């Protein structure tokens, strides 16, 4: 089997991407944030504290003839940005782009933190990291991909995120028309439950490539590119007037600037992030200070190849017995 679904930016900045997901019978379609950095499929629901729902579409398990309460199971998750959610668990039929999994754990939120409430466009998350990170207790549950894997034509999914435009998540096949040149594959460590890999270096603009190992995670659920302070300082030094602002929470730059590109290495291959992908617009409405899309990972504890990086590539998440990651230009 295979599946193919379009993923759409939630706003003009590509702050996140939503993908429609069918849950239950008859189908209830929710727009979920596909997140290769976590492993829970959770949704706003009829059980979510009413004051914490503000415009989201909810899953109502009582209206699904295939929903079954997973007795005694609860979940609770906290994300790198300080947001969180928790609740109980159903199993139900879940389909993405024509690919169907029966008996998928659908984690129903009883509580969500303010950042989720305040984002009306995201109805929940669909985790695509390794199932070892799944938070369901006392019986850990499998991700949608893990459940689908054996049925797929090939045990892979691909992320093809757009810049200020829709893109695609495919399951079970590689669309050879969706990228240019070749796909370069690179090793993955699953030790921390992430799609963790080592970039071979970077360049800023038309500058020379610096060969240096940068361990980090391919994370579709993180907006920005978080890299070591040395790398990030080297990038922003090429933008007149750019500076790190503790009050704002990262590097800012004059909105009048033209940003240089940023290149990262994948083995001997190179992925070029155009400068415009690094512009996250005014820090507040009407400001001439703009927020940068490359930020320091210092104090995150891990480097994160988030959407800023991934959207410059066609990315293969290869879930073979020994997983690997593939990157192509597009």
């Amino acid at each position: 089997s295979t599946g193919s679904a379009t993923t759409t930016p939630i706003d003009s900045l590509d702050d996140a991407y939503i993908t429609p997901v069918q849950i239950g019978t008859p189908a209830q379609t929710l727009n979920l944030d596909f997140d290769t950095g976590s492993s829970d499929l959770w949704v706003f629901s009829s059980e979510t504290t009413a004051s914490e729902v503000d415009g989201q579409t909810i899953y109502t398990p009582s209206k699904s003839t295939t929903a079954k309460l997973l007795s005694g199971a609860t979940w609770s998750i906290s994300y790198g940005d300080g947001s969180s959610s928790s609740g109980d668990v159903y199993t139900d039929t879940v389909s993405v782009g024509g690919l169907t999994v029966t008996g998928q754990a659908v984690e129903s939120a009883k509580k969500v933190s303010s950042s989720f409430t305040e984002d009306s466009t995201i109805d929940g998350l669909l985790g695509l990291a390794f199932s070892t990170l799944n938070t369901v207790s006392p019986t850990q549950q499998k991700t949608f991909f893990d459940n689908a894997k054996a049925s797929l034509d090939s045990p892979v999914f691909t992320a093809d995120l757009g810049y200020h435009a829709p893109g695609t998540y495919n399951f079970g096949f590689i669309d050879t028309t969706a990228y240019t040149g070749s796909i370069t594959y690179t090793a993955v460590s699953t030790k921390q439950g992430f799609w963790e890999w080592t970039s071979t270096g970077y360049a800023v603009g038309s500058g020379t490539f610096k060969s240096t190992s940068i361990d980090g995670i391919a994370d579709t659920g993180t907006t920005l590119l978080y890299l070591p302070a040395t790398v990030v300082s080297a990038y922003w030094a090429q933008v007149s007037g750019a500076k790190s602002s503790s009050s704002v929470g990262g590097y800012v730059f004059p909105c009048s600037a033209t940003l240089p590109s940023f290149t990262f290495g994948v083995g001997s291959a190179r992925i070029v992030i155009p400068g415009d992908y690094i512009d996250f617009g005014p820090i507040s409405t009407g400001s001439s200070s703009c927020f940068g899309g490359i930020q320091s990972s210092a104090g995150i504890g891990i480097n994160i190849f988030g959407d800023v990086a991934l959207k410059a590539a066609f990315v293969v998440f290869n879930g073979a017995t020994t997983p690997t990651l593939g990157f192509a230009s597009k």
